[PDB]
């Protein structure tokens, strides 16, 4: 009912302005069952996880650079520019809570996109007419999870323990990146 | 040195989805006196330093104009319901109360706003600044200048120049409060649907 | 190295106004190899944890009672003085996300505890200067949750995520509540 | 109706665990001229609303007689080192420079400290006021007296009434980002050998 393979395809399908944010919707319309929710839920589950899914994802893409942040649109942006920009603190979390803790581990997409998955089927995401229905698929993603870690990861017990607890310092730092981050500062655009 | 007059035409000349009008406070500012003699690092700092209270003081003096709610540079009225529904009620009823009704009361003109306007961009406190003095000095002469226009243009009202000033404090208490986003078309278009 | 009847005993020995979180220090000092830690770090992790660790047991004592809170000193404040207070969003939170979830699949003494030791010994607060054994007394609290959680609910595969999965709502309502909620004042000012 | 010297006599009236200790702001708030004659339910209002700019000008003025820190109520001097390690060093660094060497600059005395802390205090903007007018034509009386004492007491500087009415925007804003976490802090000395 909620098969690896189907979201490993997912997040291979998608690998001013604006805008790509399609590209989440595209993502998240190949998550078995997202698309048989209702049309209110899907834009419930998307407003209230696009935050911690875009963190997610570039965090994930910064694991094969240097020692910064690989956008989405191929920008590379480093440590010095976003100690620039006001936002050192928080780029810093996003290097050693997330980016540092994926590479140490060499977690790989299948296991990126069931933790987004998770993330999507969020049961506390307020507005939901039957938080039941995400919850119970939230419940089938993990059992994926769980069972895709034993079968690829069989001498290591804790993964899907240790994949889980990358959870908190996600959600955390979204909620710092809100009150904060993503910037384009360049500008720049100096009309003298 | 600091003429209201010319304050005055700044305020005039610009009277007049993501048209954002970045541009037209820069037109502004760049007709206020003795701005643009400043170094151009210290006038970008100054521009996004002021520009949250600057809109929010031109809005609400537009904002005079009607019966209730706030006009908007794009032509778009927004009323107290538009504005619950869409969870920054509270800071709309601030906005209300303590800006667009006070401007209302005493009957607050284009010199005077422009100069309040001008006092908010002349802020001396702004980090980053490389001459904090040449900015200070601007801003006495903002003051000094509108100070001498109330006792012109008002003079039966002692205390109007201290009632312009003391709407400063609320006004940058209500800018920190609107970076809680309080942009009022917020996307939600969408397919949805496709392949 | 973990055992689960030890971190319980630390759970039993805690079982106008001010100070007495006291509990929070003697709770911590319970917690199998948390003393061995340097002074410094045993600081920085109680610091880094009271919040979400004080809202993990409380959330969990209120679980028998209506629909409000049960603070250790016999407080007890409903869902109604909340909102009147301007915090109901929050303490809604509070209810929904915790205390209704940890009622609903009855989770006991001991998971509480290793969930707040999980809270407790966390790698990612700053100023530690060894994370690395922060992280192992972690990887040693969960892999003794998992172990309980199937010697004791075996036809719930799926408890021990699902326990893992109440973090970032404690996390996220943790970071809410630093916007402020206390013991309740009150305005007699003379 | 609202003498400077009744508005001094209550600064230094009050000049003079745990604590607080800001029973020195309700008391001071008494021997404002007029503001008992206010409802207890506004007056309530009124101080809540107010309490930290009050602060934070009264800590702010005391500092003037300092080299560099932040002098507190009972002898608490707040150095930049125990600040920027409390986690609240960009918020001191503005008390500095906005508040503390703007005062001592311009040498701002008592009598202005006073007048500024009850125009603060007569904030006819506070939510749920019942008679918000008053409480106007209060901050007003305040407001003349302070240009009258201005005028009289520096006749070399025109500019210094609304040099420190220009003050009041940095404390409305370092009072927002104090309330949020300033003042409080911060042991260490809780490590227990017990």
């Amino acid at each position: 009912d909620m098969p690896v393979e189907r979201i490993l395809e997912a997040e291979l399908a998608v690998e001013a302005a604006d805008k790509q944010l399609f590209t989440l919707v595209e993502w998240a319309k190949r998550i078995p069952h997202f698309s048989d929710l209702t049309l209110e839920d899907q834009v419930i589950l998307l407003r209230a996880g696009w935050n911690e899914l875009l963190i997610a994802s570039f965090s994930h893409r910064s694991v094969s650079v240097q020692d910064g942040i690989l956008l989405a649109t191929g920008l590379h942006v480093h440590r010095s520019s976003a100690h620039s920009a006001g936002v050192g603190s928080i780029f810093d979390r996003v290097l050693t809570e997330l980016v540092s803790k994926m590479k140490d581990m060499q977690m790989d997409k299948s296991e990126l996109g069931c933790l987004r998955a998770i993330v999507l089927f969020n049961p506390d995401a307020k507005g939901l007419s039957n938080p039941s229905e995400v919850e119970t698929l939230r419940e089938k993603v993990y059992a994926t999870l769980e069972a895709y870690t034993k079968q690829k990861y069989p001498e290591q017990p804790g993964r899907f323990a240790k994949l889980l607890l990358r959870l908190p310092a996600l959600r955390s730092i979204g909620l710092k990146c809100l009150e904060h981050l993503f910037f384009f500062k360049l500008i720049g655009d100096t009309p003298i």
